[PDB]
């Protein structure tokens, strides 16, 4: 009945070798640890994923051709974004295990959630590497849960669109993918607007909630609130992967949404409050500092707990400067989201769901 969490000394520093987000991993493991919150978990070590394991959602083209570049290369999306870096076929084999591995605990009984923050890889093909994402980590993990669970709700709160995870879904009903993602054009990925639902057997269990910049925690949480009610009821899921993208908290370089990790724990709230099994990634996050205030705040909702305003000493205190606090002030930026747009959405997605069975 405590929450597992996966974590491994050697793992943390496989993560924290991550070009984009360099000891991203570290900082925000030393934060959750200064605030003692592993003594209230399970902390489990995680596998490495196998060939066959990986296999089971990428194509063997792609996957020898990733292994043979970890020692004509822009073939599989390894390009500007995924680059041909030495060695990253064994930094997917990680990260992708240790999602398989927290999947597995969670159709064990072992736990009822299960935490790998270095994971919510969401933007990967079957044979293509996109977004920096080189294995679909997500779906390698929504793909173990279905050895046990015959309805599985994904959720993305990553500042952007999951469509790695709902390409590998659009065409079934097994698996419903919903993503809260900033949609508008010319920003990555390009996909996800709220016309798009799904293929074949599977149209309407896919939903896309596009907003635009400056949303914040209260207008957020009704959005985020609203469609996960209606959700629950259509699909009445079995099991729940949730993905917690930091980079729409205010402060991020991406500098798109304005949400604190107090908008975020609501909705984290409302969902675990199902008390389905819940398998918890993180994802996107570019400002180093405020990801570990997110994600350890939210270890904090997981818990119950209510953690300490003042930053904890440890090993990167510095890096949480001018003020050394737990909470993240909004931009004084303007919302761009007219409420008329966003209701407009919030039907269509309501009459998109009342097809589901
Ligand atoms: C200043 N500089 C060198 C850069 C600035 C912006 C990007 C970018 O937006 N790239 C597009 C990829 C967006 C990240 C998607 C991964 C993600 O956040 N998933 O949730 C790249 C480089
Ligand atoms: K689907
Ligand atoms: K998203
Ligand atoms: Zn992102």
């Amino acid at each position: 009945l405590v929450p597992v969490y996966i974590y491994s000394p050697e793992y943390v520093s496989m993560c924290d070798s991550l070009a984009k987000i360099p000891k991203r991993a570290s900082m925000v493991h030393s934060l959750i640890e200064a605030y003692a919150l592993h003594k209230q978990m399970r902390i489990v070590k995680p596998k490495v994923a196998s060939m066959e394991e990986m296999a089971t959602f990428h194509t063997d083209a792609y996957l020898q051709h990733l292994q043979k570049v970890s020692q004509d290369s822009i073939e599989y999306g390894l390009g500007y974004n995924c680059p041909a870096t030495e060695g990253i076929f064994d930094y997917a084999a990680a990260i992708g295990g240790a999602t398989i591995t927290a999947a597995q605990c969670l159709i064990d009984g072992m736990c009822k959630v299960a935490i790998n923050w270095s994971g919510g890889w969401h933007h990967a093909k079957k044979d293509e590497a996109s977004g920096f994402c080189y294995l679909n980590d997500a779906v390698l993990g929504i793909l173990r849960l279905r050895r046990k669970f015959e309805r599985i709700l994904y959720v993305d709160l990553d500042l952007h669109h999951g469509d790695g995870v709902e390409d590998a879904f659009s065409f079934t009903s097994k698996v419903m993918t919903v993503s809260l993602h900033k949609f508008s054009p010319g920003f990555f990925p390009g996909t996800g607007d709220v016309s798009d639902v799904g293929l074949g057997k599977g149209r309407y269990y896919s939903v896309n909630v596009p907003i635009q910049d400056g949303i914040q925690d209260e207008k957020y949480y009704q959005i985020c609130e609203s469609v996960l009610k209606e959700v629950y009821q259509a699909f009445n899921p079995k099991a729940v992967v949730l993905q917690l993208g930091a980079d729409t908290i205010a402060g991020d370089p991406m500098c798109s949404f304005n949400m604190t990790p107090v908008g975020i724990g609501k909705c984290l709230k409302y969902i675990l409050q199902w008390q389905l099994a819940t398998l918890i990634l993180g994802g996107g996050g570019y400002n180093l500092a405020n990801t570990a205030r997110c994600w350890t705040y939210l270890t904090g909702v997981i818990l119950g707990k209510t953690l300490s305003s003042e930053i904890p000493d440890h090993e990167f205190f510095t890096a949480y400067g001018p003020d050394y606090v737990l909470e993240i002030t909004p931009s004084c930026r303007p919302d761009r989201n007219e409420p008329h747009r966003i209701q407009q959405i919030l039907n269509y997605i309501k009459g998109n769901l009342k097809h589901v069975v």
